[PDB]
């Protein structure tokens, strides 16, 4: 198994959203990932289950439980993404696991956390980010907030903090001999993910008004613009020098414009930039600003990404199954990840135990 | 120093965006983090620079270069986020560091990658997520894409993958006795962050049309709703049992609505939910649905977060310098993080070498 995490052993209790994602990235980086699902559920067609061995096991039977504790005893990391109390009642809780393996990294992935008034409340991404200020800050000012898919609570503020916790605990274990419990709550991870805004708010550089900020779409130089063909470019020319280069490429004389950061005149600046970008198509601007520091890029739909030179040449994607999927990230000079293995048809939990003795 | 990364030594070549966020988190979890800025910037209110020692050094000079190469010699990790070729030309490239410390994790944080046609273009978050299909997918169907702040490219798809690569490489160094180069590019990280959508596209369960999918605001049961007071709730009632609980709380009989997943009749369903949510204020809905699985939560503004019971009790935030800031994530049972230390005055680079033996 290729990658920096070769020989890491991971048991994943099947859930949804962050847990599977974290487990995927471990697999991607060459960890040995065994996913316990329930027998009620051919080859699974969710490519988020790549780089896994899938076993079934009724964890409510005494046999399925025992079989599971046998895996966990042979493993470095356990991931679970159920409401609190769930693993405990299965007899798979942190304390039961410590009995069969005091070295285990016990990784708990929730939205709301392990305790507290909301800890038994069902939820999805959109809910975890509603409570901590994040969702309110996203979208245009004249409109209701828009969910940034499930990228911020589940993955960015969720799976990724679970991973940072699993791997920091493994480092700590190198010196202590011992495992421990990682409590990764989406409401917490996503708040750290957005620490920059909390910092900026303290220094009066961010307001709670939606659509009135440097990075939320309010700044005319950090937003998308519609082009003559109805497609879009993104402009991100925060630095004055990059901003100047953008104006020149648009054909606009800086002298006739309001200042870049005179916020009172932003509506006026935006009207001028809107008219300029609308006068040619997306691909024209892509060509004009190639090799430039103007921070102007075409906004590609998923279906066009495979045709973009910079994407093709770094192999950010590989072809699979129905189509393209992202190659592992990040990349390693010496112990390079390899292409993911497709979702690996159900194997028998005994076989795995033989393999791991 | 409290936390799982106690004893980890980190050298950070001062930059912007992901690199400082990654460095912040390492420090958050107990790492000993030393930040080399240029003296050209000598004065900090940026609470992203918490858990840090700051030092000055003209790396263009001979003395600067040598003092930096000494710190790097005595450290586990180097973080840099300059364009490719910068550290090489400065004499702090991977090869030069390898000659003074072959245990070093050499962590390279860019947007576009170390090579390829865009590898030298300036950019920010909005640029990196524009090329890989992400930005096009965010926002309402009848409007241009809206940036999800800088959450998806800088942090979730940037710093967080940097952290995972650093920590994965540290694990690997337990076997090999050798460091390596981590190449974290925001266009790759963010692509893995959205792997779900790439999977779902392959199986026909996600389209390239903005605002017409399950998780982008197109589903009436996964979206925000405006209330009587002009504030908002979030609805995330994906599973039919949670949807049913929401309907009951709204006072709508299932028998009068279209089916939850009859997409052709989503216009009607949205109209019905819209009218219902509009009939009371946010805080009313917050009360009705506390302790429910209805997946309905108030959309709070930053400024209101500190009064939410569940946030207070879990101490998701701490006070510092006229404003709240997030506590470290995730959480650790045995080697818990401590409250971050604020930015300090600059320290002498000699005194750091002295302290580090
Ligand atoms: C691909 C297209 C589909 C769309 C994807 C969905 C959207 C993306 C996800 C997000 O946006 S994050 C959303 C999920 N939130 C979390 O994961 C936070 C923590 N988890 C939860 O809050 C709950 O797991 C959740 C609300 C998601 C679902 O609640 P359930 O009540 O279905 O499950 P719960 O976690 O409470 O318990 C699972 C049950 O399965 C049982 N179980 C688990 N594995 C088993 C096994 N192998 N055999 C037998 N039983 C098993 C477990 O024993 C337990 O039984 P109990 O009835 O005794 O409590
Ligand atoms: C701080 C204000 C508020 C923050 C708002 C912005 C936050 C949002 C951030 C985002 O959305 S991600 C944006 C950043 N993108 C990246 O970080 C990807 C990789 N970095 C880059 O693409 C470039 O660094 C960047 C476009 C951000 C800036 O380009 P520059 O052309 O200013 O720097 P470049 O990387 O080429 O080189 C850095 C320079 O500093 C010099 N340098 C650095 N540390 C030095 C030192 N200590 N002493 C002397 N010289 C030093 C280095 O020599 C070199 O100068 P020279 O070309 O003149 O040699």
């Amino acid at each position: 198994m290729a990658g920096p995490l070769s020989g890491l052993r991971v048991v994943e209790l099947a859930g949804i959203g962050p847990g599977p994602h974290a487990a995927m990235i471990l697999g991607d980086l060459g960890a040995d990932v065994v996913r316990i699902d329930r027998p009620s559920s051919g080859i699974s067609r969710d490519a988020m289950l790549r780089n896994r061995r899938i076993v079934t096991a009724d964890l409510k039977s005494d046999q399925g439980l025992e079989l599971a504790l046998k895996l966990i005893a042979k493993a470095d990391v356990l991931i679970e993404g159920y409401r609190p109390g769930v693993t405990e009642r299965l007899g798979l809780g942190p304390e039961e696991c410590a009995k069969v393996n005091d070295r285990l990294i016990y990784a708990r992935m929730t939205g709301w956390g392990q305790t507290g008034p909301r800890s038994q409340q069902a939820g999805h991404d959109i809910n975890y980010i509603s409570l901590n200020g994040i969702l309110h800050a996203i979208g245009r000012g004249d409109e209701r907030p828009v969910p940034p898919l499930n990228l911020v609570g589940d993955f960015g503020g969720g799976s990724m903090f679970l991973l940072v916790g699993i791997l920091a605990a493994l480092w700590e274990r190198q010196s202590s001999g011992k495992g421990q419990v990682v409590d990764a709550a989406m409401v917490d991870g996503s708040s750290v993910l957005i620490q920059m805004m909390w910092a900026m708010r303290a220094t009066g550089m961010w307001t709670d008004t939606r659509g009135a900020n440097m990075l939320d779409g309010g700044a005319p130089y950090y937003d998308t613009y519609e082009c003559a063909d109805g497609r879009y470019v993104a402009v991100g020319a925060i630095e004055p020098q990059f901003y100047a280069a953008m104006l020149a490429g648009l054909g606009l004389d800086a002298a006739e414009l309001p200042p870049q950061n005179d916020r009172a005149r932003w509506p006026e600046l935006r009207a001028l930039l809107t008219e300029a970008f609308a006068s040619h198509d997306r691909d024209h601007w892509g060509a004009v600003f190639a090799n430039s520091d103007a921070c102007v890029t075409p906004v590609l739909a998923f279906g066009e990404v495979h045709n973009e030179p910079h994407i093709i040449e770094r192999n950010t994607f590989y072809e699979a199954n129905g189509g393209w999927q992202p190659m592992p990230a990040p990349r390693f000079s010496r112990t390079a990840s390899s292409q993911p293995r497709p979702p690996a048809a159900t194997i028998d939990i005994e076989a795995v135990l033989t393999d791991w003795d």
